[PDB]
């Protein structure tokens, strides 16, 4: 076999992927339960203990 | 029916004036742990526990 006439043509606009508006928000629910200190607060009732 | 002698009297000297009503006192030395119910008086402190 043998051939003569070759062409590469463009045609199209593909469409590219643009969804990116910094994805990421460093959450990390180990830490969520990292807090350990807390405050009570009270009111005396006389006659009573 | 022939009883020749036979009267009342009226017995109003009363004798309310009497023995010693006073037994020998205790000291109950065995178990005075016989009041375990108590009540404590306390105060509570404000921005304190």
């Amino acid at each position: 076999t043998y051939l003569d006439n070759l062409s590469i043509t463009e045609l199209n606009s593909t469409p590219e992927i643009l969804d990116e508006p910094e994805v990421k928000i460093p959450t990390d629910q180990e830490i969520m339960d990292a807090h350990k200190i807390y405050f009570a607060d009270l009111n005396f009732n006389p006659s009573t203990g």
